[PDB]
């Protein structure tokens, strides 16, 4: 069951990705992934390539994907170790994660998270504050973060 949805899974992702993400396997193994996500147009991390390991757990699909950023990013809902805090991510009843779900959505919401963050369940504190209230300087310092670490 598990193997046989990880296989309809990565086919999906080989032949219809959506668009900006790319995601494959390291090794000869279907649950230690790879995947990247492209900064979008009309956000300072525009012209970036982020790289993500993407670890699907032994109860799949009734636990979440875990995944995070290898990639470093300036961003209120990103920390330092590349954890992310996304509903979809999570178990209910706070989390939103169900079986319905898979793989490319949710990497579709990671990079939704990417245009629009919350500063409302941030994990960089100081971030979140400068989004909220000095809005140019965070745009400024995601520029500089992304053409250091996401760039050549
Ligand atoms: N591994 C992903 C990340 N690594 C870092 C390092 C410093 C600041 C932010 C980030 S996000």
């Amino acid at each position: 069951q598990r193997a046989s949805r990880l296989k309809r899974e990565l086919h999906m992702l080989a032949t219809e990705p959506p668009p900006g993400i790319t995601c494959w396997q390291d090794k000869d193994q279907m649950d230690d992934l790879r995947a990247q996500i492209l900064g979008g147009a009309n956000t300072p991390y525009e012209k970036g390539v982020f790289k993500l390991e993407v670890i699907i757990p032994e109860r799949y699909p009734f636990e979440p994907p875990q995944i995070r950023f290898l990639t470093p990013i300036y961003h209120p809902n990103i920390d330092s170790a590349g954890r992310i805090c996304l509903d979809v991510l999570k178990l209910p009843p706070k989390g939103a994660w169900r079986p319905s779900l898979n793989i490319a959505t949710v990497l579709t919401s990671i990079q939704l998270l990417m245009s629009e963050p919350n500063p409302d369940d941030p994990l960089m504190a100081d971030i979140s504050s400068e989004f909220k209230y000095n809005k140019p300087a965070f745009l400024k310092n995601a520029r500089q973060w992304t053409e250091k670490h996401a760039r050549q």
